[PDB]
């Protein structure tokens, strides 16, 4: 046994850079704006990177812990 977990950091960066409407968008879908690669050149976020964030989000590596499957 003796397996750890990778680990989790965090990086600078408090206040996102992206529009109004598309900072919603996120709020909407759960979606962690952090998480969310924005595109625009500084790191600015689009509405895009939603649209983007969502189908990565969704075929994401989980396990089964249970029948369930999707």
């Amino acid at each position: 046994g003796s397996s750890g977990s990778s680990g989790h950091q965090e990086i600078k960066g408090r206040k996102t850079l992206a529009t109004p409407a598309v900072r919603r968008l996120a709020m909407e879908n759960n979606i962690k704006l952090s998480e969310v690669v924005g595109s625009g050149k500084d790191g600015r976020i689009l509405k895009e990177d939603i649209l983007n964030y969502l189908e990565k989000q969704t075929g994401a590596i989980l396990p089964p812990s249970g029948p369930s499957s999707g």
